[PDB]
């Protein structure tokens, strides 16, 4: 049932979710060790293997589904509405997925083809280092960026630089995410 | 295709990019001509009828906008880089701002939520004529420390007093205005 149930939601998952559930998934599963997940259900069996996925625990895959908005597979499989989700998540501590993850993927989230177009040409000003084409997402960016260690937790320097000339909207994500690290 | 393009600008900018504009268009605008401009497109307008915005004149607007940072509508709507206004903007002569207020829009801009908290206490501890809030930004401090004449382009001490125990980086903000005004 359990198993069927996890299967079933990775049969819904498509590519780009993969992509988005993988990169949230960068806390725990490194990067390089991603790439023999070819589908929703090796993602989901790694977790399990890590112990964050397992019958009596859901939470971290609640908590994956609802920030790739998939509340449609949360409803069909996992019975939990959006509401809850949010009550949940919005309490010290309970969020599994670091604050810098979500700050990447909801910027990854706002930003358009053209704006994508744009941040590329913007950190290639920015930097030379990062090999980019033009078939990677901002995800994969932001990836890169981590690789030439000109992106992390504390360095955002050129992150903002580019953004504050693409949309303020991502400049605020970066700044509001910044000063909630008032810890 | 010019007023167009100004309202157009006017669309993208929020409130607190209204608020910061009106702060910085204080050597021109009165701080009691300002509370009738309840958009960016009214301030605009003001400028116009002041003669410092017009289609062959667009350099007060464009340093509005790069001094509250929105390089992205700059790019947009006015095609002009940050490496154009600070080139521009470091030529003696070329600032239409005074130095004094952008030194005070700085300071509101290095200053975060818990420093502000903290500015509200060390000026209610430095004076007692000074009508405070807790809804009240930096800014609004200023222009309510100004209407006590407590502050000025020749009276700092207050304003060090205070930052002083805040932070150095403010501190060093105030004193290279203070002693560039050398001349």
């Amino acid at each position: 049932d359990f198993s069927r149930n996890l299967y079933d939601i990775g049969e819904q998952l498509d590519s780009e979710d993969l992509a988005s559930l993988k990169f949230l998934s960068l806390d725990y599963i490194p990067q390089r060790k991603q790439e023999p997940i070819k589908d929703a259900l090796m993602l989901f069996q790694r977790l399990q293997e890590k112990r964050m996925l397992e019958e009596s625990n859901l939470s971290f895959l609640k908590e994956l589904l609802f920030r790739i908005n998939r509340l449609d597979l949360l409803i069909t499989y996992l019975n939990t509405r959006k509401e809850e989700m949010e009550r949940e998540l919005q309490t010290p501590g309970r969020a599994q997925i670091s604050a810098y993850r979500v700050m990447l993927y909801q910027i990854s989230e706002e930003v358009s083809r053209s704006e994508l177009r744009s941040f590329k040409a913007l950190l290639q000003e920015e930097d030379s280092k990062c090999k980019l084409d033009d078939d990677m997402n901002l995800l994969d960016i932001f990836i890169e960026m981590e690789k030439r260690v000109i992106l992390g937790e504390g360095k955002l320097d050129i992150l903002k630089r580019v953004c504050a000339q693409i949309n303020k909207s991502l400049l605020k994500i970066i700044n509001d995410y910044e000063e909630f690290s008032k810890e």
